[PDB]
């Protein structure tokens, strides 16, 4: 028996097995920071910080006696409350194959857009900087038309062959940005084609952030410290309704400032 | 002997075999729907039913006892009749390679169409939603010309996208719409290169429906309980007549609403 | 875990049993209509519907295409609540062996007489027609007296022998015409002999019903088809008390409405 009070929760076990199916889902569908990050293995719920190896000069303790304090990123945890209904639950084993699992869906999306910003974006609270605002390179805005996006990423890639960074190049764009290059054009040019010459895989689509980001992913450049995965918990229950929550715990760094540089959305 | 009184028909059994190659030749080439949803094995004649899993509540048989019902969707047949005149049947041991069995391919033709309407547009009587009519997500119109189909097809896939749903999308498109898209652009745009690289497959041709629909296809979202798959029975002859039937026995549900986007016919 | 929420509840191993042991016992005492119906074995919780085999016609989907609809009974579900002290609870594991199971007890009563009046008088709410009301043979009066008790029998065994149902006989009887049968004459007559050399077994003792029922035992006359039979679930519990239920799901068909005669009650 762990703290997420699983046991606890009147649901079965069908009711948890297709609950846990339709997170994984909605989770693999909507997260996209680890596709493009280092995703370390789970810690543990006892991981609390990662060391960065730096120090701090003190106030001496006392007679030629110097002191240094080191210093670390501690680790944050992120939690999203839903609710379900408890009918769903019960006509799962009933047989029901349309239980209605929309507030988990609801809650998978705001916490999957909630660590993605992070990444992304930065959260000031728990210290992390974010890939973008904490990118040495210059950032580049997007075009409104599709037709002059291969430009735009190939002003990016010389950007990170000047700085030096090697290994394949990826982008990441947002809804906004995803949706326009795939549009198309009016004009028949083969902008995707061009695009997909140009990068090493396919494009990631982020729901979360906007405008878009042109990095490396040889590796080293971006750590994700994971302690806890995202996992499902129980708080408590009435009769008609059971309270749930989405649960995680990382931090994360970005250790190389020039592997990135950061579009910004066309305005 | 079963219900299909076959061997009470005053046909050979070459002729009986050449019937089913025909009728099963033109029942793929006609049968769209089966193509994109999950199609279960025949379950036999005396399925009768596929209970929901929801119950409803009833006025209590008496003192302190509540009493609720299982909901369950019931199973619809399907028969269509035609008419060969024996001319054929005597022929086919004769040695006839070009019977005329053109009374059978009209029959195959309309029991397809029968099918694939109630799976898409619904069918009231028989208590079936419809794939199109039971969607969450909003229709979109299909363009007049073929040039703007790659943008329609780029926002109905952002809808599956934001509404969260994975795995592979497939456009089933009408007669008239397929033929557009097929016929191709006089600007020389490869729309149909364009449209292949935004889908997950080959575009599914049904002559029955109008518009079109894009649906993943990741599986648990559309299901289609056969008890009896079509086959040929047999009712009663003349002199110089033999009446037989096409007859198929099914139910259709749609389990998850958002995992389908529905497009409208251009205006 | 299912969804009777048993770990849930704040019961012991030790009182469980004995509530089980209860349980079962007032049942098999207050249980009068499955010792003469066949009685099937539990379909589980996903049971549904039971198909009758029969159609329904429906207007066509379109062009020349017939359709007709199966014909299904729906499963009722019945649920019972009771409340106990927690007293009784904890003192079963001190030793106890007087505890107070009477609210379970008259949720047993309650539930079998509910079970046992849908059997025999129907339950119109959940299509359930009833032995008695169903059946196609003039219905018989019993006597004031129990000497005229044997006439009525062989009145009814005469019913049944010219309707040409075989097969063992038996007579469940209501409460009153129990004791009046039993308790005897006051002139020496051997009447229950005499309805023993009539009857194929033990006169069937029904407390939830009036009057009584003469019927053949031959097997594939009154169908009960159980999916879940009577089990013990939690609902909650307070500081002092705990809420459970008794919970059963079933539904019952008669099929030869000739192999049934009504006894109603004596005027």
């Amino acid at each position: 028996m762990n703290n997420l009070h699983r046991e606890l929760a009147p649901v079965s076990d069908a009711a948890w097995e297709q609950i846990e199916e339709e997170a994984s889902r909605t989770l693999k569908r909507f997260l996209a920071a680890r596709r493009v990050v280092d995703v370390s293995d789970p810690q543990g719920p006892a991981f609390s910080a990662v060391g960065t190896g730096h120090v701090t000069r003190l106030e001496g303790p006392g007679d030629s006696v110097g002191a240094v304090k080191r210093q670390s990123q501690p680790v944050v945890e992120f939690r999203v409350p839903f609710i379900l209904t408890r009918q769903a639950i019960d006509d799962v084993e009933r047989g029901s194959q349309d239980s209605d699992w929309s507030p988990l869906k609801e809650a998978a999306r705001k916490i999957a857009g909630a660590e993605d910003r992070a990444v992304f974006d930065g959260y000031a609270a728990a210290g992390i900087g974010g890939i973008r605002p904490q990118s040495s390179n210059s950032p580049l805005t997007l075009p409104v038309a599709a037709s002059g996006y291969p430009d735009v990423i190939a002003r990016a890639l010389d950007q990170l062959r000047v700085a030096g960074v090697n290994g394949p190049y990826h982008l990441v764009l947002g809804e906004n940005a995803y949706t326009l290059i795939t549009s198309g054009n009016e004009d028949g040019y083969p902008v995707l084609q061009h695009i997909h010459r140009l990068i090493d895989g396919e494009i990631v689509w982020a729901p979360a952030i906007e405008g878009g980001v042109l990095l490396s992913t040889r590796g080293g450049d971006f750590a994700m410290d994971i302690g806890q995965d995202i996992s499902i918990g129980y708080l408590s229950h009435t009769a008609t309704h059971v309270e749930l929550y989405l649960q995680e715990s990382f931090t994360f760094r970005t250790l190389t400032s020039e592997a990135v540089v950061s579009l910004l959305p066309s305005e």
